[PDB]
């Protein structure tokens, strides 16, 4: 018996006491809150890696798969089928392809273009090309995942070392390969590790499964996880299937204690020298190696053989894991010893065959006693996650140890239990591999696909190219030559109607004025005092009245007997009431001008419509109003539009200011045009702000182009529809509708709340301008947005919550480069006016969605750079409103008034 | 009783229960928390911005201080001294610069112009002009900070309305405005909130201060957070000022069920409509305006004398706070407003003047009231914070409002107390003002900035400009040439050894190899088969060996003999003992070589250092440990740098591979050169590959120009003094030690680990490669860097954190320029070379430091394309070390010889 104690004694260092594989187990217990922690998670060897599978197959699965299988003893092509409504239970068949040596260490190139062949000969065979056969990937490696169909390869390992591979998307990659050969065309839809598919295939049988263990040519497990514990996934919701990858367990020397001088000759003669050290102690491709080690320092110090040592002992690799599982055996386990022993070389004695198979013994009883310990881990894990007293699970298994080794398994169980006494597990051994679980997750991956591309190609409508937005400026351009002309100006959709500004500032008004801003969100009456000279000042109080739903759409009398009134309190508030004061008019609705003071409503815009109005003098109705209330006098000079507004109250710090831009409400841009262009007034000598009216463009169809079904929807349920078009796909009344209507279609396609049309989505206006600048803030929490969401009554997941603030970006993109389209034709019309190669112009700009939106703004810039490359346009804000700018107004009108 | 019966059924909704006091005191207290998330934010209206006050004065402040205060009731510029080692505890002037409307509603230059202006006449009347007085900035409106000198204005609040600044940085729009004088100079070094700055001063006085309270123009308060609780900063240690801005409390509708229409419609009339709600119901540049219009609307309904109404009365401001407070006299509050209301014009009545009085105190009561609850959920807070049943507590005060009101104080008092049982609170009337907490802040910034000062100093030394690196690189191109013309060879410190490769491999490479690779982190043994012609393959093994290190610094016998010893186990584990393999030595450190197979170690460098090796060939050295075991023979045909066979190992693939690079433990380069510039061998025919040594680059003193005090440092402690200068400020031996060098110096300076040097920060090494680029990983947390530093004996906090990862940054970052400045050199000759007028070339690289540094490659790279930008360079990384190159020099080794 001595043949025995001895050994034990000897390689005593790699016989682990019930004490040390506690804590073992408690050492990888801590690796993994640190895998998961997103803080420790950049520093923790085992990965733990996202997997992003929510789930065993529940049966809903159908469909037509193939699978590949790679990184494992071999490379093996699948094909699985299942249709339950069809009743037609799982079917598969599979194949195996030779996979040599020098690929599997050769370029990625040899090896990608490799797998691509032998997928163009599965198909080719079983004449399957022509089908639209979904892919799905068992690549057995960790791998930087964001997404399913995504494999960023992190490391190879076991018996894989391609260059050019490692950082890069086996994804791409083997798509790539493909194309090269234009044999076939393949949707590669999922990657998932071969534990995620073990676990896969087992929870397919039995509902209980939540593990998925591997022991074959390499060792790593996976398990469902709670989101609420991933910290590197956005999300809260359910459960996700964690890529453990334990293998690499100890790398960074946590396991010293436990490794042996044989663990670290075996790492120092291995592909990956100083990694996945705690696989290098159990998996079936280091196994053998271990026992020849072992075998030839006994050698070495005459304790077999007497110590004969023949070449063949000292090769590497001579003694398989084959081996090992033959020499454990029973029955033949001696007389296979003797064998394997007497083709070394070596004299095998009877003594020797029984001292061999022993250290096998100790060798393999280590292993299988390893992954008890990590698997052990994962339990409690689960134990703790639920809060269940005992646990009652099912763990799947796979891998060629496991599977042909006569005393692994048994042992591994038994010390497992024992280990976690307080568990009631299954093991069960998945009998295709990968293959049912792949094409399981295959099926999901798909159909979540298929809604995606749905959804891009819908959004995709939205998406304007360079050459798109030159079009768009093109168009503008020359809807602006046939407003200017006199021959066109009535059939012109954009009116390019005159303000009678002649001018900016000039630095001599003067005086006291009182102030309207009508048209926006707020109106408001203003007093505005300029003093000119050496010290030149402006000093402005106002004060907003709201306009009742009634008065704003009822008769035109009742709506300036309100706008008087508001100026009758704004007098007594100011404690100006007497005076005849002159009075600036800010109407932000196309007018008809013959000179400053008179402006005819052309048409209501937004969201106006009075009656009896369209038609009529504006400052006529306005002077009627004030004979009415008869208190008071006052001597209204001017009616201007709030672009001119603008651009005026910028001009009066910044005289490169010649461009007035409106994006709140409504769109519209107003700039500096020379008179012998103004066909529509008398003389051709100095300049003219013309108000352009461009929310009008496309309302001649010149836009149908670009218009998509949700902007025919806002604009068809519309209070003017057929009338602002370009305006409609811009400003801030009218792009929230653009987004409502797009989640209602996507809703009734059952892409968004779970397929429910809520009253409140029905709701028009949901969207204002507010919300939509929330919702798309940068760095935005999914948790905020889906809470703002729900504030606004919408009932949404963190996917909703995605899907919507996608949509939103993309509606508010277009509308910024749209805008930047128009602006970009104005400012370069402005350039060949100068005649210049370059111009510097500047933008005064204003607006509720300018002012909130994070990026509109940056991105209609950004579009003017791009499409007036000739131009350096600077947008200067407006902080004060148009008041500043419609006194200054007042004042050249009052000086050519009182002229 | 009658009068006030009704007026108190009147404005019912002005009378605040404690029941609903108790509901918007949670509401505050949910705000806080919303504040301070990282998630909830961006959405939260009460900003709860940090404030970069680590805690009140703790008695060892002193200097002499220049203080700015604006946003009050009043522009003050103050001067504060304060010595206690001098017996001066506390002495301060102050002046008040008159602040017209026009430059507080004007542009932010004006506004600043006029500050820059008024700091100037300060300094003017003291003479203090000449000193080098630091300067802290009170500017009393919401700020993103991000440290102490830095204020972002968020918004205007009060009567402040300047174009221009919300956005900017107030620090640098006042620099601007004071450079644009050019009257002095001023460091600003600090900018805080009146709160903030109060908070400071009571602090000084009650070392119980936790909160800074302002209830004048505005309202606002501050207090001391734990900085585990405050998301947007990096750290858990310790606690920060946090400046509520309360005002925005309700800005998002959060209080409309409080806010009444007076509240409403003053908010119609206000400077900033629909912002700052909350503090609209309380600060005294509301409560006035407030109480004149509800006596407007009483009047208009008859409830106060006789319904008469006046101009006076329905002004804007006739009413101010001011008179308010009169109003509430004990004594004359009724003769008092008996006086104010005869003024206004409408005829008072004894019962009127009750009225209006009563009216007063509702509004005033509950101004006091909200604040009651507010304050009351911070006093909430800091109990929490503390984590015990009672708390004790000083709160700062100041404002108009608080000082002057007859009731208001009591009133605050009584709610308040009343509303937070477990707590003693004093309330600590600042007379000082703010100005006296302010410079306490000031020197600490100034004691801070002048660290940073000299922390930027001494790292400035590690910064190179584009020109500084075109020199490097011009010096570079010097002592190549020197190198090569035999003129100067014996005296050029770049040896620019010849390699005897003459060609990269010719695709006909051949046969079976043993390899060498000594020189390295790692000593391994390779054996490489290549297989030519149709089909070409590559397999190889290897085995890495450990040099003890006794063995490395021993005697060459020891170290060849340890060699020859590993060669034979090798042959062993290959099992190929037996043939006389060719042998290709990669010997990784300068040689005089004669032909191929023939080289004279010139000098050791990196670790290296067995005697009786320089000066001798190492083949020979070889040989004869072979020779002198005899267990079997070898035919050694090739010693290489590890640069040539890197080179090589990649110019297999790429044809355009002529040039090679390592960037590990030590750092070189060669390059395939013309042989009519290789002055050094005869003939002029063909080409040759030059193995560069450009380690010893700077060992002439060409550098001296640049490398610092820490090089010198680093040299002088080396093993090879004065020697591979150039190397020792790229390579990953040495930039670690770099390091460790400066971060000691900063210690003693007191700068870094509370100025103890700990025994782990004299031990070298501590700092290798591979801790090194975990440091500086992309988005790494700062607890991470933390825990790594920790893990390392370096007890270190955050700041300590933040420091050593700049360090570590600036070291790495100027290596892979200096490195990037030498390719730019050898890729730019071999261009002019071949008279090109641009060069495609590709680089083989390898090395640790270049493998695992997250920046090194990035870095290097873009240099050499900014520094040779007539050459495109690619960079080949070498996945599977220099043995196969090393082999495809042996191939043609063995092959030119026979042929
Ligand atoms: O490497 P081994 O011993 O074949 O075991 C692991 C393999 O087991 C197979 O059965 C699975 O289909 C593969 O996905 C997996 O990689
Ligand atoms: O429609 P919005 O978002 O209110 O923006 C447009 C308005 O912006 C205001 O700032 C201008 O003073 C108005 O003249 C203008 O109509
Ligand atoms: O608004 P008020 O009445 O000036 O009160 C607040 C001010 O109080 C002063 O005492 C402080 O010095 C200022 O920093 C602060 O802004
Ligand atoms: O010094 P390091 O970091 O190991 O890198 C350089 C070494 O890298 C190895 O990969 C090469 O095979 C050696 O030839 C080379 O000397
Ligand atoms: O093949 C089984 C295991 O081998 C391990 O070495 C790999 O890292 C894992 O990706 C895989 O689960
Ligand atoms: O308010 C911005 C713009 O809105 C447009 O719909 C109006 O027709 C314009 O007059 C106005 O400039
Ligand atoms: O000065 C009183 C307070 O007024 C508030 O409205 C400002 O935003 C604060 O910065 C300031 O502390
Ligand atoms: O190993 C990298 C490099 O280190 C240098 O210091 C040695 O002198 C070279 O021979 C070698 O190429
Ligand atoms: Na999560
Ligand atoms: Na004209
Ligand atoms: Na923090
Ligand atoms: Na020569």
């Amino acid at each position: 018996d001595d043949q025995v104690k001895k050994i034990d004694k000897y390689l005593y260092a790699m016989r682990l006491s019930d004490e040390t594989l506690i804590d073992i187990m408690t050492r990888f217990r801590k690796e993994m809150k640190n895998g998961l922690s997103r803080d420790f998670n950049p520093t923790a060897t085992v990965k733990m890696l996202p997997t992003f599978v929510r789930s065993i197959p529940d049966g809903s699965e159908k469909g037509d798969f193939i699978a590949l299988d790679l990184g494992g003893s071999s490379f093996r092509i699948l094909r699985v089928q299942v249709n339950h409504e069809k009743n037609q239970n799982v079917h598969m068949e599979s194949e195996v392809y030779d996979t040599p040596e020098n690929i599997v260490h050769g370029s990625g190139s040899q090896l990608f273009d490799h797998v691509a062949e032998c997928l163009g000969d599965f198909m080719e065979k079983r004449k399957i090309k022509d089908k639209k056969l979904p892919v799905g990937f068992t690549f057995s490696f960790p791998c930087q995942q964001s997404k399913i169909d995504e494999a960023i390869l992190i490391t190879w390992t076991k018996r894989f070392k391609a260059s050019g591979v490692e950082g890069a998307d086996v994804v791409k990659l083997l798509n790539k390969a493909i194309k090269k050969r234009g044999d076939y065309d393949a949707n590669i839809v999922a990657v998932v590790n071969d534990t995620v598919g073990t676990m896969m295939t087992c929870g397919y049988d039995d509902q209980h499964c939540e593990v998925g263990l591997i022991i074959g040519t390499g060792t790593n497990a996976c398990y469902m996880e709670e989101l609420r514990h991933i910290d590197l996934v956005e999300g809260d919701e359910g459960r996700m299937c964690i890529n453990t990858e334990w293998g690499a367990f100890g790398d960074d020397g946590s396991l010293e204690d436990i490794r042996t001088e044989f663990d670290r000759e075996i790492d120092r003669g291995s592909l990956n020298p100083g990694k996945q050290l705690f696989e290098k102690m159990v998996s079936g491709m280091y196994l053998g190696e271990l026992v020849r080690l072992i075998l030839v320092k006994m050698a070495k110090e005459g304790l077999l053989f007497e110590g004969r040592i023949t070449p063949e002992l000292l090769t590497r690799g001579k003694f398989n894991t084959s081996d090992v599982s033959a020499i454990e055996k029973n029955k033949e386990g001696l007389h296979n010893a003797k064998e394997i022993l007497t083709r070394l070389g070596v004299e095998p004695s009877d003594d020797d065959c029984v001292s061999v198979q022993h250290v096998c013994t100790i060798v393999s009883f280590r292993s299988a006693n390893l992954v008890a310990a990590t698997l052990g881990a994962i339990l409690n894990r689960l134990r703790d996650n639920k809060g269940t007293p005992r646990l009652r699970t099912t763990v799947g298994v796979n891998g060629s140890l496991y599977k042909t080794h006569p005393q692994y398994s048994r042992r591994f169980h038994k010390t497992l239990r024992r280990l976690v006494p307080d568990s009631d597990v299954r093991f069960l051994l998945s009998e295709s591999g990968s293959g049912k679980g792949a094409a399981m997750v295959t099926a999901v991956a798909y159909r979540l696909a298929e809604q995606h591309r749905q959804i891009e190609e819908t959004l995709a409508h939205f998406h304007l190219t360079k050459d798109m937005l030159l079009e768009v400026k093109k168009r503008m351009r020359a809807e602006m030559e046939l407003g200017l002309r006199k021959q066109t100006h009535n059939n012109a959709v954009v009116k390019m109607l005159p303000s009678f500004v002649r001018r900016t500032p000039d630095g001599t008004e003067n005086g006291d004025f009182l102030a309207l801003d009508l048209g926006g969100t707020n109106f408001r009456v203003l007093l505005v005092k300029i003093r000119s000279g050496k010290k030149r000042t402006v000093e402005m109080h106002n004060k907003i009245y709201a306009i009742p739903i009634e008065i704003m759409q009822g008769t035109g009398e009742e709506l300036f007997d309100h706008i008087v009134s508001c100026i009758s309190d704004f007098l007594d508030y100011m404690g100006i009431k007497g005076p005849r004061m002159p009075l600036g008019f800010t109407f932000s609705f196309p007018c008809q001008q013959t000179s400053l003071d008179a402006g005819i409503l052309i048409t209501w815009t937004k969201g106006f419509k009075a009656t009896d109005c369209v038609g009529h003098d504006v400052v006529t109705l306005l002077r009627d109003a004030i004979k009415r209330r008869e208190e008071f006098d006052l001597d209204v000079v001017a009616v201007v539009n709030d672009t001119v507004g603008t651009m005026m109250t910028c001009a009066y710090e910044e005289p490169t200011c010649e461009v007035g831009l409106i994006v709140g409400t409504g769109s519209n841009a107003c700039y500096m045009e020379e008179m012998k262009n103004v066909e529509m007034v008398e003389g051709d000598q100095g300049q003219m702000c013309i108000n352009m009216e461009w929310g009008a463009f496309g309302d001649n169809g010149c836009l149908d182009d670009i218009r998509t079904h949700y902007d025919r929807l806002v604009d068809e349920y519309s209070l003017n529809a057929g009338k602002q078009r370009y305006e409609k796909m811009i400003s801030g009344m009218y792009l929230g509708e653009i987004v409502r209507n797009i989640l209602i279609d996507f809703t009734k396609k059952g892409f968004l709340f779970r397929g429910q049309i809520s009253e409140t989505l029905k709701t028009r206006g949901i969207f204002e301008t507010k919300f939509l600048s929330q919702i798309e803030s940068d760095r935005l929490a999914l948790l905020q947005v889906r809470a703002i969401l729900q504030q606004l009554g919408l009932n949404s997941t963190c996917d909703d919550s995605i899907l919507v603030k996608t949509v939103c970006g993309v509606v508010s993109r277009r509308a910024a480069q749209l805008c930047g389209a128009g602006m970009a034709a104005v400012v370069d019309k402005i350039r060949e006016n100068r005649g210049l190669d370059r111009l510097n112009v500047t933008v005064g700009v204003d607006g509720t969605l300018y002012k909130l939106h994070p990026h509109f703004s940056r991105i209609m810039h950004q579009t003017v750079k791009e499409l007036s490359p000739k131009c350096n346009v600077s947008f200067l804000l407006s902080e004060d409103g148009s008041g500043k700018g419609a006194a200054l107004i007042t004042a050249v009108g009052v000086r050519l008034r009182t002229e």
